[PDB]
C-alpha cells in the first residue's frame, strides 16, 4: 500500500483503488496501473522532472528504504494476476531488489523528488509505475 500526494490529487496503483478513489476520480490507465483521484486536503510532494536512472525506494517487507539503479520507462510484459489477464505493461522502469505484492505503492525518490510507485515484481526484480511524464499533477 502507499500512494503520492500532490496538490488536490491522490496518485495510487489501480489495482488498489478504492471506492473513495473511483468516485472522485480525474484519470486512471490500465496499461499503466496508474489511478488519479481528487482530494480535498493539499499534497505537497514533488515530482521529479528529469530523466534519473538511480534512487531509492521504501519497501515495506523489509521496513528498508534501499538504493537502486533502474531502467528508463518502457512496455514490459507482466503475468497474469487476479487483477488483470496477462499483458505488456506501459511506462514500467525495473530494478534488483526485493519486492513482494503487499509493497506496491512504495514511493521511489530520486534528488529532484518522487519518480512512480512499486507496481510489480518477482525473481529479484522490482518495477516501478513512472510518473514523471504527468505534467498535469502540478497544476
Ligand atoms: N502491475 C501489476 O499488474 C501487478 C498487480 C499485482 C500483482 N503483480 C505483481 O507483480 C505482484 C508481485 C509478486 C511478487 N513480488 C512482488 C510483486 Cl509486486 C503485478
Ligand atoms: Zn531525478
Amino acid at each position: 500500500s502507499g500512494a503520492i500526494y500532490v496538490g488536490n490529487y491522490r496518485v495510487v496503483n489501480r489495482h488498489l483503488a478504492t471506492h473513495n478513489d473511483w468516485a472522485n476520480l480525474v484519470w486512471e490507465d490500465s496499461s499503466r496501473d496508474l489511478l488519479v483521484s481528487s482530494t480535498t486536503a493539499q499534497g505537497c510532494d514533488t515530482i521529479a522532472r528529469c530523466d534519473c536512472q538511480t534512487g531509492v525506494y521504501y519497501c515495506s517487507s523489509r521496513r528498508k528504504h534501499y538504493p537502486v539503479s533502474f531502467s528508463k520507462p518502457s512496455l514490459i510484459f507482466v503475468e497474469a494476476s487476479e487483477y488483470y489477464p496477462a499483458r505488456y505493461q506501459s511506462h514500467l522502469m525495473l530494478a534488483v531488489g526485493h519486492s513482494e505484492p503487499g509493497d506496491c505503492g512504495g514511493i521511489l525518490r530520486c534528488q529532484h523528488g518522487v519518480v512512480g510507485i512499486v507496481s510489480t515484481g518477482g525473481n529479484g526484480l522490482v518495477g516501478f509505475a513512472d510518473v514523471r511524464d504527468l505534467l498535469w499533477l502540478d497544476e
